């Protein structure tokens, strides 16, 4: 199973500013073969982004459209992704589905957009606080995946990712016993729904204010395969985030 | 009054395709001092369209946030449009408010991210088919108008948009004196809101099924400046729209 490092940079970036972050990731040695490392830039920045990153780092966009070509405006299609040879889609993620109306519906007709279009798709899910309280993470977690795990067919173009909702941008990371026994879990909701060897393959991420000193015991839990990262991502220590997935 | 056509290509559009459609735009020769002509692209699109264009074509983008830079996955800001210098931007689209839960409160926070970071803005707003069969479009458009129209604090920056919603990709084009009369009426409702000499000088353009036929009846009627234009602008026969207005 291959990891899989991902930097989520959201509503964030100027010109300038992605030249030289880009210019500290490319000074990065690591093999693209044996290591994903994904960047999602905003979407107008996406082409300097991609020019200036080394073909060793992958690049997506932080979301796409439930719905193909058409009238549709303010929408990326993922046709268009496809023709444009973006390689990943974040999808379903907390504030998108916090901030703008996005439910476990609208998240699976952008998977099946998604996989029908060739891309590769970063799946998002997690329990808030309140529902964390009254013990009812596995219950939330299982009802999120159902909602689109049969559509998946090829189980290395699906990522999954467990960002619990309290963990995102306020520093309470998920220990990572926390977060290995959600994952784990996942995993197991993966095998009974469509089989172990399609479970043992899937790589689940976690989200929720990875950092530089808590990454390493993070990625060391079996069933964690990797990151999404947020604010960590924006900063030059980032590729420290990376070289604990080596 | 400066007329304004501009290209809405929503949710359309290959590399080759748009490769193909800026060159015969680009055949086209008009006095952008004479006649503004933007065109929207998808964001992925931006850099593209603005490359290939010529400079005597504005561009623009199909959506702009309502938040500034920060935790908001998928969002492009009016900090990040004024730093690729975006001049244009499409605010409250009748997609928008039906498929993305775009309210009357979303637009006036967009338009105000927008004047704040210096972007030009084209508002749009109007009535269903339920509302105008209930005698209710002047309520409606004013209600939609008096939303945000006491934040424009420039009137060559701001652009309107009357959209009979029936008439959006339908091909039911509102006759040229229906849309006359509510030109006139979205005239008088920023007369008494923001003042006469504001109001003679802000543009108010019809979107609804505009084409090659219908275009030179409606920019003739004396309170419409230009057309926001959906499918007709992804044919190279867009540039007879534009000689329209010239």
């Amino acid at each position: 199973r291959k990891y899989f490092v991902a930097a989520n940079w959201k509503c964030n970036g100027t010109l300038e500013s992605i030249k030289s972050l880009t210019n500290s990731f490319n000074n990065l040695d690591f093999d693209p073969s044996k290591l994903d490392v994904v960047v999602f830039p905003v979407s107008v920045h996406y082409d300097h982004t991609r020019k200036l990153l080394q073909s060793k780092f992958s690049t997506g966009i932080q979301n796409v459209s439930k719905f193909g070509n058409g009238s549709y405006t303010g929408e990326v299609s993922a046709e268009i992704a496809k023709d444009l040879n973006i390689e990943y889609v974040i999808i379903g993620h907390f504030e998108r589905r916090k901030y703008f109306h996005e439910t476990d519906e609208d998240v699976r007709e952008k998977l099946q957009a998604s996989l029908k279009n060739n891309l590769k798709a970063v799946v998002c899910f997690g329990e808030s606080l309140e529902q964390r309280e009254q013990n009812k993470t596995i219950e939330v977690i299982t009802k999120q995946v159902k909602a689109f795990v049969d559509l998946i067919d090829n189980f290395d173009n699906v990522i999954l990712v467990y960002e619990p909702l309290w963990a995102i941008g306020t520093g309470k990371t998920a220990t990572p016993e926390q977060a290995q026994l959600v994952h784990k879990e996942i995993r197991k909701i993966v095998k009974d729904t469509c089989g172990e060897k399609q479970a043992n393959q899937i790589r689940i991420l976690y989200g929720g204010s990875v950092n530089t000193e808590n990454c390493s015991s993070l990625i060391q839990q079996e069933d964690i395969d990797g990151f999404l990262v947020g604010n960590a991502s924006l900063k030059e220590s980032f590729v420290d985030i990376i070289k604990s997935a080596m």
